[PDB]
């Protein structure tokens, strides 16, 4: 949907997974560069049918469920307003 | 974007957070009912600018970073194909 910034292109893995090619920096990425609000450089949010939504750190070649910048404690439960309706 | 199933409506919290009202079951929800693929009943995926993406269990009033169905081990690191470009 969102336009690629100048200097990018897209391709596909042998499993059908889209990736983004940055010809400005000669690097490749799982996510659109305009869809990384709140993420530090080197980190991406990824979606998995087996593991759900998690985060990868390309600079350390590791992954974790928690956003890199989230408090290192479990996140807060909040319910929507009760049915009124 | 996606049409609401029959019997639903939408409203807004005093913080500007959208929620979904199910008049079929007299319940309320943070997420669109057609956007919960892979989630068990009672669980939702939520987005937070402070905590990132996590999951809430309305039946236990708790939250966790890991998808309820994800393996209880850290998720796998996978890099996109190296720049060719
Ligand atoms: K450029
Ligand atoms: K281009
Ligand atoms: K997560
Ligand atoms: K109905
Ligand atoms: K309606």
């Amino acid at each position: 949907d969102l336009p690629l910034p100048p200097g990018w292109s897209v391709d596909w893995t042998m499993r059908g997974r889209k990736y983004y090619i940055d010809h400005n920096t000669n690097t490749t990425h799982w996510s659109h560069p305009l869809e990384r609000e709140g993420l530090p450089p080197g980190w991406e949010r990824v979606e998995s049918s087996e593991f759900g939504t998690y985060y990868v750190d390309h600079t350390n070649k590791r992954a974790q469920y928690r956003h890199p910048c989230a408090p290192s404690v479990p996140p807060p439960y909040v319910a929507p307003p009760s049915y009124e309706g």
